[PDB]
């Protein structure tokens, strides 16, 4: 039996907090004026044109991913009608991030080059090592763990990739594109939160054992998709001196990402130091 | 296997024209001035007032449907990647949908007589009914029998509902409400049309036989979900005089229900007369 839903009538005042920052914050890549950064990326060597375009399509992947299987894998898990509702805007913009970086694609790069990026995201084994695991989880039966995956997923994992943009545009490169990204950030912040909320408000109902099964899970998920990072870190920024900085950006997002389930972090400053430079472009 | 979508390998340009449409048009009740309607909703009868809130509820849970399973539904039977996004949004679109009838009651509507119009629409007969039968095809097994069904629920079935506030802006009344309904009616046209484009899609790859069969079925279903909506219509509308003015709009638009999966209107002039000051009202 379907009812009309009844906003009139929440029982959780956070899926409304969540559906009027999402959808007040809806975008377009039309919206950004992309073109004006044709200049900047002219500056761009060829390997950094190369990182750019494989970083890209890293994102693409995971973003269709999310899209796909990741925000619709947590419907049926819903405490609320109106989380339900909010579960469809967040899938929707999941097809807008992934939509936006063909828009960037579009504007900046040559065809030849994003085919060539778009193989070498298919054969990049931590890469798809990382698609896997993931998908794997959301495919489970476990709903508890589909929303750590998603949570690891865009507030941890993907700053390996949000780490470029953020460095361009703190060299004055890209910032349009950096502008683009901030959007996705804005969108992937109260993600990361609301589907940690929700995984804290899940958690209150089951058994002090699970609870401590769980914990333990996430330390072992995250430790496995952290070591596997460092991997696509290393492969992505080969041909760059950026790997030790894109890592402790990582180190510093895992612990957020910890923050969102309601775990302690893991991450020493010693390891999550940012270049102010990079938290500035984040934050500007 | 997921692959990273790529917007500039269109398959079909009508994913992108479509894509394109609909988001360029999102919307949100909280950008119509539904507050202005207050001394218009005060200049209305009781037996108005009740009518207004048991369409609204009624074309709430149709909304609701559409979002938790109608849209959803279609997603296993997309042609391509692009097609995939677009549902995505169409299943988010059904939920703004829905949430804006609630931004009506919040307004205009004592929360008392709200619910009782809820309670109404839990126990009539035919809106259950209609739910029912639309239900039935998403769940089953049968791709083109779910596109039918959206496509009869949201291009015809839905304006013995929408009728109404056409109606009162003809007569200067919810003129705010009435532009809300414009918006959903201009997503639901595009909606119709995508949904009728694919089927007929679709059906390229099937029998000739099934064909056949497809047709004489839409013919059986629309002629089942006709009846009860006249059923629908007579109980809605009971205490007014207007009930042969909605069927006749019932009419007109399952003509163009059937036009958006390719068959012929089934409706002669006589039966599909709409007053040109309605019509006028929905496209002023
Ligand atoms: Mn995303
Ligand atoms: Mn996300
Ligand atoms: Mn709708
Ligand atoms: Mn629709």
């Amino acid at each position: 039996r379907i009812s009309a839903i009844n906003w009139n009538k929440i029982s959780d005042d956070k899926d409304l907090e969540v559906w009027n920052r999402l959808t007040s914050n809806f975008w377009l890549p039309e919206k950004v004026p992309l073109s004006n950064d044709i200049p900047a990326w002219q500056t761009l060597t060829v390997v950094e044109q190369q990182l750019t375009m494989r970083v890209f399509t890293g994102l693409t992947l995971l973003d269709t991913l999310q899209n796909v299987i990741g925000a619709p894998s947590l419907m049926p898990d819903a405490l609320t009608p109106h989380e339900e509702a909010v579960l469809s805007n967040i899938s929707f913009m999941e097809a807008v991030h992934a939509r936006s970086y063909s828009s960037i694609f579009s504007t900046l790069c040559q065809t030849k080059d994003v085919d060539a990026a778009y193989a070498w995201s298919e054969e990049n084994a931590p890469l798809q090592r990382k698609a896997q695991i993931i998908q794997q989880h959301y495919r489970g039966d476990d709903p508890l763990k589909k929303k750590i995956a998603s949570v690891f997923l865009e507030s941890f994992l993907f700053y390996s990739g949000f780490w470029l943009p953020m460095y361009f545009s703190s060299r004055g490169k890209l910032t349009n594109t950096a502008d683009l990204i901030r959007l996705i950030i804005r969108d992937e912040a109260v993600h990361g939160y609301y589907i940690g909320y929700k995984y804290q408000k899940n958690m209150e109902k089951i058994s002090l054992g699970q609870r401590e099964e769980l914990k333990s899970f996430a330390f072992d998920l995250l430790l496995e998709l952290y070591d596997n990072e460092l991997q696509y870190t290393d492969e992505l920024y080969a041909e760059t001196p950026w790997a030790d900085d894109v890592k402790a950006f990582l180190c510093y997002n895992a612990n957020k990402a910890l923050m969102n389930l309601g775990y302690e972090p893991l991450f020493p400053a010693e390891m999550a130091e940012v270049n102010p430079a990079i938290l500035a472009a984040l934050s500007p």
